Formats: structure tokens, C-alpha cells, sequence
């Protein structure tokens, strides 16, 4: 074999557990990363940790299937730190109907607390060396002789699955000679490993988790942003699963340690708790905007983490971390049983069981439920419920017991939990259209286009669809540019982009419908400009004559209809019941003299990339609340302003860049908080954005930002091209295409001389007068270009 000390990376795996008379042992299978026995382990000065733990399975019981769930047999009882029990605290939020200001009050509950734990103190001590690089762990712990804890059912039963975990840590490794490892199995037959379909899974940090998260434990940079907890010595779901049980909380807060009300809490943004060394961790941002507003003396700046976290899908995208595909653990199903934290952490945000006594005991003449029952059954409602609006109540007295309550293989909540985001991808594929392409007569100033359109009822005739725009753009081959804003137009107020409305062709002057089956062709007229030095609409349609249409169709859906085998789409006319959006995108055509393609814009990001984080076809029209978001997008100020809705559907293929662009028109902002898109989009991830219009809080992005594969595919950064594209002129001076997509991080402002410097030695512009850059003149590629020298992929932390 080969000693520890040498020994660069370790593997562990666990094996033959033995349980005698209480006392419990396990073998651990340490090599390295090729195989070879680890030696030396059981003498060696720099182990950081060697912490064992065990569990058993328990069943749950109630009406319907309950999942089973973690019991350590390892816990103690825990008492809060006087000084680090967090005061209850409130804060302004807004104002209401009256024009007063809103508070919300944060309530706590400190006092003392059960937790889980592992047994981490004894280390070498308990080892005994089997075998090259096979070490015995013999637990101090005897299962017989645990001290009695009140409400604890502790006793050992054998014919319970149980769990071992390990934590492996030497050198005060991050990665290579860290293991997380464990293993399931059953006493009773032997004490062989579990089935997958025996044993508590849930979730698994692949299938589930890793869409969002980085796991580079080893990651050295200055963004680094693994999923490692607790000093980073804890990485693996299965180990969590043993101290973050059902039972545990924080005595500081009398917050959940639950693995299911701590995750949901936490990405909701409402979890908060007091953790190691008494620092205070608030997921909601609110106890520091307490602390600025009206005093909050246990919040320590710079050693307390108050922050509100920003989560990119809805935190009813209960897909986001729960499989649905059967491609996830095998009893992902769990999560469409009820159990009282995992409901709680949703509906009942801020509640608890003394400063809502009240809800102890049930309606006269009704059943008690207990704290959660009572407010799912009883005391709910939509203005107070954790999610606005949802009545759970309604549902208990009108929706059936089976609405929450499920036996195995039912859907119980997740009838409503999934109702929308299940007719939302049947309505998509039901109103699937395409787009082909528009002849633009620009003499004449008219553009026809046909639709393939999913049945012979046009959209101006079918009252089910809201809206239907048609979005043209011009696009001369090199990049879009918004350019500056005219004076307004019957068809728009930009120079490069008009938006259509489909379905109202009936009232509108400048659009005609000619119905053939299935195919709608339309004749837009009116796309004229006299073309000079002034901005005017249309003016870069009319010049160029040539770019791209893009659909984005609005149609509406009914809340209230659960039943999959029912058609959801509804009259949008309709005032019984709630209508939700329902968004249908097509394929991006092209416009031109003679309707012949226009070579696609270069795809330099990719789609599925960003939907990992936000999700399939994540809609952008409420980032564009800030700003005229009232005016639709054919009319005036709307026509780029509009959140109703903003106009553009996919994220890489340049529709956004239509507008975000060099080029923005007015009222410009500088570049620390640029418009154009890369620039953009690289400041809200990596936080290096000054102000973001709609919030003052930082995205809290859960990769590296300088891991560009998390946006970017292999090639797409070769920056060949790049230095050819024009420069983006910000409120104060331009900047040209590279040192923008660059300075986006590395240098917002001119702070640093040498960094600017190096920028204009190699043919870049930084802030200068507008003009002075040169397409052609950035030398970049050269060193920067992907491969190269100096690569983007070789400097910096990149996980492709
Ligand atoms: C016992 C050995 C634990 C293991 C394994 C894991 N966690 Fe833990 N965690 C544990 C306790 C007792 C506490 C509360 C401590 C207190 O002072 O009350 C926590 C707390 C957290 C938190 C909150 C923030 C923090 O205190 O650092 C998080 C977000 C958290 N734990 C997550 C977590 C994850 C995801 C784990 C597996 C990878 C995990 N912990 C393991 C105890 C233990
Ligand atoms: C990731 C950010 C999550 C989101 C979004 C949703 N859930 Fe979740 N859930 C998550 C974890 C890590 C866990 C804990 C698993 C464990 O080991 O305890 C859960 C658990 C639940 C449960 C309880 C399951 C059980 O204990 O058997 C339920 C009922 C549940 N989740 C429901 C649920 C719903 C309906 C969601 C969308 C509205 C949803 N979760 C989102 C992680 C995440
Ligand atoms: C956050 C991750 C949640 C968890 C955990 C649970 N629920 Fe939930 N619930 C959540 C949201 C965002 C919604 C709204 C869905 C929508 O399309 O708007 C709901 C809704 C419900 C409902 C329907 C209420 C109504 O239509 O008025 C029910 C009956 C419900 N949720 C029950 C429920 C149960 C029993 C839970 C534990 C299994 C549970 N929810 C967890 C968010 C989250
Ligand atoms: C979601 C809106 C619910 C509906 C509809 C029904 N119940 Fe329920 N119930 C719900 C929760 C969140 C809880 C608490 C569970 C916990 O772990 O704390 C309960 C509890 C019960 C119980 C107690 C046993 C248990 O299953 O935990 C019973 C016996 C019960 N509820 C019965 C019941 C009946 C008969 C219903 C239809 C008339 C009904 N529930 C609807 C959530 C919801
Ligand atoms: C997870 C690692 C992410 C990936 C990959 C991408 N995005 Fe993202 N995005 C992420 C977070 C955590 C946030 C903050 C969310 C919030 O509510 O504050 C964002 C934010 C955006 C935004 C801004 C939304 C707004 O301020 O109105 C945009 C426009 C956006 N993200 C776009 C986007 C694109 C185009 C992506 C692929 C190139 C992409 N994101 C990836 C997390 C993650
Ligand atoms: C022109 C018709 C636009 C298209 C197409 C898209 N955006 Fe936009 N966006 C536009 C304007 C005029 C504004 C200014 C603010 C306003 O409320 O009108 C914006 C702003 C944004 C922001 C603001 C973020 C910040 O400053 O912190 C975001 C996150 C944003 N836009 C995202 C975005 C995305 C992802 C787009 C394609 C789906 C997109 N926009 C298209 C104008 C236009
Ligand atoms: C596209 C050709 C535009 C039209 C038509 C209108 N505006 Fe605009 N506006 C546009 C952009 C690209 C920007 C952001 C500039 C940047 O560099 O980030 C803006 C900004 C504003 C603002 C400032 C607030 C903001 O969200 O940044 C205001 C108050 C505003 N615009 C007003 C406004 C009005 C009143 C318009 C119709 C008369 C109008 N805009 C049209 C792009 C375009
Ligand atoms: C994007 C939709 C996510 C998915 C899927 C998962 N998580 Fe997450 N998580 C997300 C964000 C935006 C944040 C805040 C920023 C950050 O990365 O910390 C988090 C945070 C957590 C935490 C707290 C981490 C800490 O403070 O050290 C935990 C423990 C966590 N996330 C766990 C986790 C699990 C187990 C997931 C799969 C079931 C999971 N997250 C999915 C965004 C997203
Ligand atoms: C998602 C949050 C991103 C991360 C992480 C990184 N970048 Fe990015 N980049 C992003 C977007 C949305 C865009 C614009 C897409 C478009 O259609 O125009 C860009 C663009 C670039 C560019 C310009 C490339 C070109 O047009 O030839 C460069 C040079 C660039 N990005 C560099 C880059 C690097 C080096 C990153 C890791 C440090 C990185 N990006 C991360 C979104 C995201
Ligand atoms: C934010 C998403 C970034 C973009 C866009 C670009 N870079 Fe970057 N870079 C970023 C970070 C956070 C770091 C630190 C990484 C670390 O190890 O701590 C870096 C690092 C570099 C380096 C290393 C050289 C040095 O700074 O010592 C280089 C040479 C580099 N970055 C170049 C570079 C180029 C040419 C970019 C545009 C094509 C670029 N970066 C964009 C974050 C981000
Ligand atoms: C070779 C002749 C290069 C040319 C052409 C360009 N850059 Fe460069 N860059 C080069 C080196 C050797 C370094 C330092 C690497 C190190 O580890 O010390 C850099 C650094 C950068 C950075 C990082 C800046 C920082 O924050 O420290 C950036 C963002 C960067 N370079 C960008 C950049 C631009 C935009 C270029 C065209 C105008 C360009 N570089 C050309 C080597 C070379
Ligand atoms: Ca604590
Ligand atoms: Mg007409
Ligand atoms: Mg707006």
C-alpha cells in the first residue's frame, strides 16, 4: 500500500458493519483515487476529522402514506446562548392600499432544543488497523446504555434499515482527501446493504441539486462557490440526512433543522437561525435592513450574514429539485405526501406555535391536528398563507381529502403543486406555430409573412388566445444596434424593432388576414422612413431591410382547472376564475427583400445552460417592470419598455440583444451598470452591478461566476470575431466589444490604471469619446482566445 502521508487523494467505502450488545462496528476501505490501500491512517498527525454516524429508518403513520423517516441514535440536548438568542424584530415593507407604510414582524422562538449529531471526538482512537488500508471503527457509542431523551423514541431495532455515515478529512483537504461516504443496511438480515427501494433517498445532489450549485469542492479561485457546509467537510446529501432530521432545531431561534423545512426556507428566503460561534444567518436579508432602520444590536456587521437569497425559478418549481422523469431517486415521490415541517415551511412562514397559540386548539366541535393540521384544516388563509393567496382551507372543505392526503402512487398537494407547470407544456405543444418568412417590399413599406397556425380558427378568432405578437428586428449582419429613440410612429417608436399584435387585425388599419386552412398570411403596412441623419422609426428596418421575426403568443389558462385529461385554455374573457399566462415562442424567421434567410446571428451562450438555473423558457416581461411597464409594446414609450409583455422568448439566440445591445437610446446608463447585454448580464451574476432597477439586493448566484461554462459551451468564446463588432456606447463614453465583455467583471470603473492600460495597449477603448473605436483594432483573440496563452478556459476556473 501507501502511506497517508503520501498519498495524494482518498476513497473510502464502508463495509460489514457489526452491532453486538450495543456496541457497533464498521470497516472503512480507504485508497487512493487508482486503488491502492491507504496506510498510516490510524497514526497520522494531520487528520482534520474522522466522524462517524448512525441512524435508523423509522415508519410514520397518519392518513394516507407518510414517508419514513431518520432517527440518530447519537443527539443531546441543547441549550441557547443567552446573549445569541435572536430578539424578535420588525421592519418596514411598503406601503398599502391608503398610501401608509406596511411593517412585517419577525418573530422567534429560542429556547432549549434537541439535535441530531455524529460521533467526531474519538478519531484514531476507535481504529483498529484490519487489514492495508482497512481500518475498523469501533463507536465509543453503545446503543444500549444512550441517555433517555424526552419525546426521543431511541431503542435499537434491527429489522429498521439503518444508516452509517462517514466524514474523511486530511491535510485540511477541500477535495482530493475529503470523503463523504456511507452506507444503508438491515440488521435482521444479516446486516446486508439496503435496496435502493428500502432505504430514504429523496432527493439526490445530481439529479437534483447540481442545475444550480457548483460542486468544484476544490476550486482555489476567489469566487469559488462549492456546495460544501460546515468549513467545507460536508458535501454529501446522504450525510446531512443523519443530523438534519425531523426532530432537531436551533436553540438560538427554534428554527428547523429538518433537511426539507431548512431547504425550503432557506430558498424561499425566510430561513434564519444562529449557527457555530454564535454568527447569526439569515436567508431573508431582513434582520440587516432592521438593524439599519430601527437598531438590531445582536446583527454584527461583517461577522452576522443577513442577505436576502434570489432564488431563479419560483419556489413552486417544486421540479427544480424534485424528479418527476423517473431519472432521480427511486422514492422521489416523497415529496407529494404531506408531512407537517415539509408543508409548514411553505405555507406557514413566520408562524409558530406561541405567537400563534391559538391554533393549538381546532374550531369547536373539531378534531385537533395538531399546530400544522390545524392551519391546513382550520386556520389558513390567503393573506396570511406563506404563498399569497392560496387557500388551503378552501381546499379542505371543498377539494377532498385526497388533495393532501395520498396514499402510495398518488399525487396528493402535487395535483396543485404541478397543475400549472403540467397544462403550461400541453398548451405549448397544442398552439405550437412557425413563422415563415416575411417578404419586406421596402419601397412599398410592406412586410408579408404566413403563419402555420395549429388549426383553421385564426388567432384574432379564437378567444383563448390574449395576444400574439409578431416582433421584426433589423439586423445588417454584424450586430444589433437599438440606436437612438425617434420621435413616436403608427407602428412603433424604435428605428430597428416593430412589434404586432396578431390577434387584433380586425381594428388595426395597417394589418391584413388572409386565412388558407391552417395558414394565416398577414401584410403589415406603413414600415416607411425617409431616411437622414435624424432618428426616425423604422429608420435601420427601412435601411437595412433585412432581420429577424420572433413570436411571442400570451394564451390564456384556467387556474382552476386540476384535471390534466380537461382542456385548460380558457376564454380570456372569462371572470369566474383565475387566469394565468400561458407563453408559446416559435422559431426565430428571417425578413428580407425576397424572404430569403439572413445568416443567423453567432450563438456564443447556450440555452439549456441558462435553464438550469431559471428553468425551460424562463420569462423576462417582470424585469422590465421598473420603466413604462404599462405601455404595450406597439405603442410609443412600450415599444421598448413594455413588461406587457416584454416581446422577446429565448435567451442565446440574440433575441434580447435586439434591444440590449451597444446602442442603447437615451437616458443611458453608465457602464458599472450597462445595458448592453453581456455587460449585463455578467454584472447581475458575478454582483459586480452598481444598482439593479428592481431591487437593491445582490443576486446571490449559486455557481463561480468565473466558471464561464456555467453560461458558455466549449468554442463559443474563441473571440475571433468579437473585436469587429461595434463598441458600446455608455451614458459617459464607449467601450469597445472585448474590454466590455471583460470590464463587465474585471474593471467597471477606472480604478485600477494598470488594468485600463493594458486594455489600450492592445487596441482597446475604455470610456473614450464616442467614434473612437475602430472595428477590427482589439488584438485580444490572440492571447485570450480560448486555447491561447492565456486563454479564457486556462484562466480561469471553467468546469466544462
Ligand atoms: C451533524 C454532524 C451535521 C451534518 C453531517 C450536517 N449538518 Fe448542517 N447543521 C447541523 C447542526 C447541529 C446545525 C445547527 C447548528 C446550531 O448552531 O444550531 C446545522 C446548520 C446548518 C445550516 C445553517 C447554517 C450553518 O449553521 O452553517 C445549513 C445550511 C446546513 N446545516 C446544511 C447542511 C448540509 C446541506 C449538510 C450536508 C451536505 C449538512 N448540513 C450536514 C449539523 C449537521
Ligand atoms: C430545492 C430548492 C427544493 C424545492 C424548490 C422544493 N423542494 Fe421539497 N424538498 C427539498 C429537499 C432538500 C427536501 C428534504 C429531503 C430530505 O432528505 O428530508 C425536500 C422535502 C420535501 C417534502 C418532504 C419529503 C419527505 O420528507 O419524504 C415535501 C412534501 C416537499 N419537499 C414538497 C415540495 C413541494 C410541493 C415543492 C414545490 C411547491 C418543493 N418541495 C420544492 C428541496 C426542494
Ligand atoms: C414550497 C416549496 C411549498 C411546499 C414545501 C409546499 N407547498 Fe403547497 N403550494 C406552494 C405554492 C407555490 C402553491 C401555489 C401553486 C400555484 O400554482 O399557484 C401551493 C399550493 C398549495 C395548495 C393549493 C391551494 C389553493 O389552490 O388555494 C395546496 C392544497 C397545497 N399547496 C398543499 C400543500 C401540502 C399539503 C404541502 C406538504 C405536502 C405543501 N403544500 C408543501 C408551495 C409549497
Ligand atoms: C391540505 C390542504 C389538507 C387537506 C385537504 C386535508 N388535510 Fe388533513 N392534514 C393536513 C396536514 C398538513 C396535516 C398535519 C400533518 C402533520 O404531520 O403534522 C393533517 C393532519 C391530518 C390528520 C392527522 C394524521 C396525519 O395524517 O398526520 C388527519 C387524521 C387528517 N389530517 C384528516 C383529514 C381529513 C379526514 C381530511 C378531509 C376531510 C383532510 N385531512 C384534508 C393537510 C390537509
Ligand atoms: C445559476 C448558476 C444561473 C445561471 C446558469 C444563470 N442564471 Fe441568471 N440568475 C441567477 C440568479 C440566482 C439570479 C438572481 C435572481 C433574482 O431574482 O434576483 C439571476 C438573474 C438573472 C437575470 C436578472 C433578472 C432580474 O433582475 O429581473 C437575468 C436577465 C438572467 N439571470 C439571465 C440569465 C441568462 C440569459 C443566463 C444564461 C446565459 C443565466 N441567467 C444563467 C442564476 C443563474
Ligand atoms: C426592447 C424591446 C427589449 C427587449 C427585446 C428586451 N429588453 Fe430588457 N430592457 C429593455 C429596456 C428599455 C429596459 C429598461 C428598464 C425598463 O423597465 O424598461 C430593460 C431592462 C432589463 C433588465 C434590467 C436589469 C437591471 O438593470 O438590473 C433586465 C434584467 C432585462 N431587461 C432582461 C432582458 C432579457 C433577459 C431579455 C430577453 C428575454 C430582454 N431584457 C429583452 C428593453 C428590452
Ligand atoms: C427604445 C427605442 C426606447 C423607447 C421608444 C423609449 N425608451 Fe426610455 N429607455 C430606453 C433604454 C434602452 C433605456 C435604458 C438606458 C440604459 O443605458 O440602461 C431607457 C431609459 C428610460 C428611463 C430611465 C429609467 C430606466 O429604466 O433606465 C426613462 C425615465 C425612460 N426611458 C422614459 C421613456 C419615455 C417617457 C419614453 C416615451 C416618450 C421612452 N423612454 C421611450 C429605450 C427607449
Ligand atoms: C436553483 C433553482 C437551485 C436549485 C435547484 C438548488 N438550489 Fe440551493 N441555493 C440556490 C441559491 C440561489 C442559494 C443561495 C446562494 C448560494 O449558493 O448559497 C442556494 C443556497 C443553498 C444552501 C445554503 C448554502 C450556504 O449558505 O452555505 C443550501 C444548503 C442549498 N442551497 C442546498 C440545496 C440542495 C440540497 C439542493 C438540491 C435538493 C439545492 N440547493 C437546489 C439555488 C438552488
Ligand atoms: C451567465 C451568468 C454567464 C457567465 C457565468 C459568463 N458569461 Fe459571458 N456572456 C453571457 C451572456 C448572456 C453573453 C451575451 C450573449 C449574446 O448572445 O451576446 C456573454 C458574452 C460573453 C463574451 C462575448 C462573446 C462574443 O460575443 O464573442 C465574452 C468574451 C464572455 N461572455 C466572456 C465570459 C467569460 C471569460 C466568463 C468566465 C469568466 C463568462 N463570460 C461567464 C453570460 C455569461
Ligand atoms: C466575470 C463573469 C468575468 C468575466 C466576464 C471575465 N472574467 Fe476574468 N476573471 C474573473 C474572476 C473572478 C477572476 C479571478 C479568478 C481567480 O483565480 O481568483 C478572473 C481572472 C482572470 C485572469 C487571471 C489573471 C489574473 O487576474 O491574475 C485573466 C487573465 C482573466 N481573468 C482574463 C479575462 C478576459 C480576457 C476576459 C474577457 C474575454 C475575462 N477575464 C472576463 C471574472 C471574470
Ligand atoms: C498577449 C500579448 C495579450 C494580449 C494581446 C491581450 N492580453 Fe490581456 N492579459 C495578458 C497577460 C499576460 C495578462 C496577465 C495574466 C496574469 O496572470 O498575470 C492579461 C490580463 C488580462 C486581464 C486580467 C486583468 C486583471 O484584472 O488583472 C484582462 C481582463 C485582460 N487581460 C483583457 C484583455 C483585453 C480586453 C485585451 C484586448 C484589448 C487583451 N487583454 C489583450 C495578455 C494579453
Ligand atoms: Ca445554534
Ligand atoms: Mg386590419
Ligand atoms: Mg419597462
Amino acid at each position: 500500500g501507501l502511506d497517508i502521508s503520501q498519498a495524494t487523494t482518498l476513497k473510502a467505502t464502508l463495509e460489514d458493519v457489526k452491532i453486538d450488545n450495543g456496541t457497533v462496528s464498521v470497516d472503512i476501505v480507504l485508497t487512493n483515487a487508482n486503488g491502492v490501500p491507504v496506510t498510516g491512517l490510524e497514526q497520522y498527525a494531520q487528520i482534520n476529522a474522522i466522524g462517524l454516524g448512525i441512524a435508523k429508518l423509522t415508519p410514520e403513520s397518519g392518513k394516507g402514506y407518510k414517508t419514513p423517516q431518520w432517527v440518530s441514535y447519537i443527539n443531546s440536548v441543547k441549550a441557547a446562548d443567552p446573549a445569541r438568542s435572536l430578539a424578535n424584530y420588525s421592519y418596514t415593507d411598503g406601503k398599502d392600499s391608503a398610501g401608509n407604510p406596511i411593517t412585517k414582524e419577525v418573530k422567534f422562538t429560542p429556547g432549549d432544543a434537541i439535535q441530531a449529531n455524529i460521533e467526531s471526538s474519538c478519531k484514531t482512537t476507535c481504529l483498529t488497523v484490519v487489514d492495508s488500508g482497512v481500518y475498523r471503527y469501533t463507536f465509543q457509542t453503545n446503543l444500549s446504555t444512550l441517555p433517555a431523551i424526552e419525546g426521543l423514541d431511541l431503542t435499537y431495532d434491527p429489522t429498521l434499515i439503518h444508516r452509517i455515515t462517514l466524514e474523511l478529512q486530511t491535510d485540511g483537504s477541500k477535495d482530493a482527501k475529503l470523503v463523504n461516504s456511507h452506507i444503508d443496511f438491515l440488521p435482521s438480515d444479516n446486516f446486508r446493504v439496503a435496496k435502493e427501494t428500502e432505504t430514504r433517498t429523496v432527493v439526490d445532489l445530481e439529479a437534483n441539486c447540481i442545475k444550480c450549485h457548483s460542486t468544484n469542492y476544490s476550486d482555489t479561485s476567489s469566487t469559488a462557490k462549492p456546495l460544501a457546509l460546515h468549513g467545507g467537510r460536508r458535501i454529501g446529501i446522504a450525510n446531512c440526512q443523519v443530523c438534519h432530521t425531523s426532530y432537531s432545531k436551533d436553540p438560538e431561534t427554534g428554527s428547523p433543522l429538518d433537511m426539507g423545512a431548512m431547504v425550503h426556507a432557506i430558498h424561499k428566503g425566510t430561513y434564519a437561525m444562529v449557527g457555530y460561534s454564535g454568527t447569526a444567518y439569515d436567508f431573508s436579508g431582513t434582520m440587516a435592513k432592521a438593524a439599519a432602520e430601527s437598531g438590531y444590536p445582536q446583527y454584527r456587521e461583517g461577522k452576522d450574514v443577513s442577505e436576502r437569497v434570489t432564488l431563479p425559478v419560483s419556489i413552486g418549481n417544486c421540479q427544480s429539485c424534485h424528479s418527476t422523469d423517473d431519472k432521480g431517486p427511486v422514492d422521489a415521490a416523497s415529496f407529494k405526501h404531506h408531512k407537517g415541517l415539509a408543508c409548514a415551511s411553505c405555507h406557514m412562514s413566520g408562524f409558530n406555535p406561541v405567537d400563534n397559540s391559538e391554533w393549538l386548539t381546532p374550531p369547536e366541535g373539531q378534531k385537533d391536528r395538531g399546530f400544522v393540521g390545524n392551519y391546513f384544516h382550520y386556520y389558513a388563509t390567503p393573506e396570511i398563507d406563506g404563498i399569497p393567496g392560496v387557500n388551503l382551507v378552501h381546499v379542505f372543505q371543498n377539494g377532498g381529502c385526497a388533495s393532501c392526503h395520498a396514499e402510495q402512487g398518488e399525487e396528493g398537494s402535487a395535483k396543485y403543486h404541478l397543475a400549472k407547470a403540467n397544462a403550461t407544456k400541453l398548451l405549448r405543444t397544442e398552439y405550437a406555430y412557425k413563422l415563415e418568412n416575411g417578404t419586406f417590399d421596402v419601397a412599398k413599406g410592406e412586410l408579408t409573412f404566413t403563419v402555420n397556425w395549429h388549426s383553421d380558427v385564426a388567432p384574432h378568432q379564437d378567444p383563448k388566445v390574449k395576444e400574439f405578437w409578431v416582433s421584426l428586428t433589423a439586423f445588417n449582419g454584424t450586430e444589433y444596434t437599438m440606436g437612438p429613440r425617434p420621435s413616436n410612429g403608427t407602428l412603433g417608436r424604435s428605428e430597428n424593432r416593430i412589434s404586432v399584435n396578431l390577434a387584433k387585425v380586425e381594428t388595426n388599419a395597417n394589418l391584413t388576414a388572409v386565412p388558407n386552412g391552417s395558414k394565416v398570411t398577414y401584410t403589415l403596412t406603413g414600415i416607411k422612413a425617409v431616411i437622414g441623419t435624424s432618428s426616425v422609426p423604422y429608420k435601420q428596418i427601412v435601411s437595412i431591410g433585412k432581420g429577424f421575426m420572433d413570436g411571442k403568443l400570451l394564451i390564456c389558462a384556467n387556474s382552476a382547472e386540476l384535471d390534466p385529461t380537461m382542456d385548460a385554455a380558457i376564454d380570456c374573457s372569462n371572470t369566474e376564475a383565475p387566469i394565468y399566462e400561458v407563453i408559446v415562442g416559435s422559431n426565430k424567421a428571417s425578413f428580407s427583400a425576397d424572404a430569403s434567410n439572413v445568416t443567423a446571428r453567432s450563438i456564443v451562450i447556450s440555452e439549456a445552460k441558462c435553464a438550469n438555473c431559471h428553468g425551460e423558457k424562463a420569462d423576462f416581461s417582470a424585469s422590465h417592470a421598473l420603466t413604462h411597464a404599462a405601455d404595450k409594446p406597439d405603442n410609443s414609450c412600450g415599444t421598448c419598455h413594455s413588461a406587457v409583455p416584454n416581446t422577446a422568448v429565448a435567451l442565446a439566440d440574440g433575441s434580447c440583444v435586439a434591444c440590449h445591445n451597444g446602442a442603447p437610446a437615451h437616458s443611458k446608463k453608465p457602464f458599472e451598470r450597462g445595458f448592453d447585454f453581456k455587460v449585463m448580464i455578467h454584472q447581475i451574476h458575478a454582483d459586480t452591478r452598481s444598482v439593479r432597477r428592481l431591487t437593491t439586493d445582490a443576486a446571490t448566484f449559486p455557481e463561480n461566476p468565473a466558471n464561464c461554462a456555467a453560461c458558455h459551451d466549449k468554442g463559443q468564446l474563441s473571440l475571433a470575431t468579437l473585436g469587429n463588432k461595434p463598441a458600446f456606447l455608455a451614458s459617459t463614453g464607449e467601450y469597445s466589444p472585448t474590454v466590455a465583455a471583460c470590464a463587465s467583471c474585471h474593471a467597471t470603473t477606472a480604478t485600477d490604471s494598470a488594468v485600463i492600460g493594458h486594455f489600450e495597449t492592445n487596441g482597446g477603448v475604455y470610456n473614450a469619446a464616442a467614434g473612437t473605436y475602430t472595428p477590427g483594432s482589439e488584438t485580444c483573440a490572440t492571447c485570450h482566445g480560448e486555447g491561447k496563452s492565456f486563454g479564457v478556459d486556462k484562466v480561469h476556473p471553467v468546469k466544462y
